[PDB]
């Protein structure tokens, strides 16, 4: 599924993502847009052979299974295609144990890269929520 903007907004806030370990609800849409494009069904493989997994991109290497990963944790407790769903449930709680783990939603590369200190209000602008 390719959400759109407002209407990824408005899910990720039902899950309880928004001001989740202080991260406004812009800086998690900023995160989803520039890591997978809004679209739930995004996979990216990495030089370590660890690959990255659906609307925020999370990485085999720690979080997930998906058998291909060797010397990889999975501490989310799911499989890794569980994060490719069209509803995000798995999504949101693996991305809350991430952005808990210290280092905030540096974890996130292109959250760091593209959405850190900027006007991220922009991103939930005009969203009925
Ligand atoms: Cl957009
Ligand atoms: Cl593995
Ligand atoms: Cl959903
Ligand atoms: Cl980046």
């Amino acid at each position: 599924k390719v959400f759109g903007r407002c209407e990824l907004a408005a899910a990720m806030k039902r899950h309880g993502l928004d001001n989740y370990r202080g991260y406004s609800l812009g800086n998690w849409v900023c995160a989803a847009k520039f890591e997978s494009n809004f679209n739930t069904q995004a996979t990216n493989r990495n030089t370590d052979g660890s690959t990255d997994y659906g609307i925020l991109q999370i990485n085999s290497r720690w979080w997930c299974n998906d058998g291909r990963t060797p010397g990889s944790r999975n501490l989310c407790n799911i499989p890794c295609s569980a994060l490719l769903s069209s509803d995000i449930t798995a999504s949101v709680n693996c991305a809350k144990k991430i952005v808990s783990d210290g280092n905030g939603m540096n974890a996130w590369v292109a959250w760091r890269n593209r959405c850190k200190g900027t006007d991220v209000q922009a991103w939930i602008r005009g969203c009925r929520l």
